[PDB]
């Protein structure tokens, strides 16, 4: 609802697409993000957004075609090419976008290490690499052989859900913080190593993967600070271990 938003409001959304070999190698990682700006009062039509960038991943940034590229490059401010022009009112504008594509394992936010071993014992663990992130509702979905009953769960951090129809074991949580970077799950079921792949990972973070934030908004005329709100989300398109 507009009542929950300041008259200057930004939605900052990122999506990750990631494929990993079970060996731990990164086959492909793609990150896409954008800042969507929404103004509900022409009083704030002629503003500049102050963008704080603490990212060292080599993310590629692209400004909206109406946005002053040199201003952003030199001053990390988002403003229109024509300062006298107003941003649209009650209409979303993608003022900034970014992209990262890479095969450097160092950039994996959350590594997954699944080791089946033969009466199969499966041991799987995660480790949070980016201490910046706080991951909620993490579900690690593990496929299972069919026709051989339920898996028998041993030591586990967090909880699970076994689905007989889908032949899956969903491994849920614990909250994954920089204070609690790692956890593991062990279970057994009659099968072969390949039965347990591809492993799927799902989560939703309220902190962006890219260390990019809007910290201030000012009037073009007179540079006065302006109230603003933000909604930040980091979502998974694909996160699979092959």
């Amino acid at each position: 609802s507009p009542i929950n938003m300041e008259s200057v409001h930004m939605k900052i959304e990122e999506k990750i697409t990631l494929t990993c070999g079970r060996d731990g190698g990164l086959q492909n990682m793609e990150l896409h993000g954008m800042i969507m700006l929404r103004i509900s009062d022409d009083k704030f039509g002629r503003i500049r957004l102050h963008v704080e960038n603490e990212d060292k991943k080599g993310v590629q940034l692209q400004t909206h075609p109406n946005v002053d590229k040199k201003l952003f490059t030199a001053e990390s401010l988002i403003g229109l090419k024509n300062p006298e022009k107003s941003f649209p009112v009650n209409s979303d504008v993608g003022v900034l976008k970014w992209r990262l594509q890479t095969t450097e394992e160092s950039f994996i936010p959350l590594t997954i290490n699944c080791w089946p071993s033969e009466g199969c014992d499966v041991n799987i663990e995660y480790e949070l690499q980016e201490d910046n992130l706080e991951l909620n509702d993490v579900v690690i979905t593990i496929p299972l052989p069919s026709g051989v009953g339920a898996p028998v769960i041993g030591e586990i951090d967090g909880e699970y859900r076994h689905d007989s129809r889908r032949n899956t074991l969903e491994w849920c949580l614990p909250v994954i913080d920089a204070k609690n970077k790692s956890g593991s799950l062990e279970f057994s079921i009659a099968g072969q190593p390949n039965d347990f792949f591809p492993v799927q990972v799902s989560f939703i973070s309220k902190k962006n993967y890219c260390n990019i934030q809007v910290t201030k908004v000012t009037q073009v005329d007179g540079n006065s600070p302006v109230r603003f709100s933000t909604e930040t989300t980091f979502l998974v398109d694909k996160y699979e271990i092959l």
